[PDB]
């Protein structure tokens, strides 16, 4: 199974799971998996391991 990827809202310190830098911003700030909760950046998100 892939991912079922959210675009999705941090209100604390997140780090992106594939590429290990910060999500900046204060809204909207990356991507959230439905359903293993992995956090990634937008444009990291065709990137990932995509076995969920
Ligand atoms: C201390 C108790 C648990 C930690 C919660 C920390 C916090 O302050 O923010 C609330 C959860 C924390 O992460 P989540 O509760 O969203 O869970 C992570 C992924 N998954 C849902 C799949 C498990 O998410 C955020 O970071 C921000 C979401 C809200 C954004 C509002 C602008
Ligand atoms: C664009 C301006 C800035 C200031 C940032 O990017 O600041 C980022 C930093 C370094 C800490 C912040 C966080 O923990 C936020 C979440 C993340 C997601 O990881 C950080 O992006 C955050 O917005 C929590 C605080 C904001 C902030 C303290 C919020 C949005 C409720
Ligand atoms: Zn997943
Ligand atoms: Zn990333």
């Amino acid at each position: 199974m892939p991912h079922r990827f959210k675009v999705y809202n941090y209100m604390s310190p997140t780090f992106c799971d594939h590429c290990g830098s910060l999500l900046w911003g204060l809204v909207k700030q990356g991507l959230k998996c439905e359903d293993c909760g992995m956090n990634v950046h937008h444009k990291c998100r065709e990137k990932v391991a995509n076995l969920c």
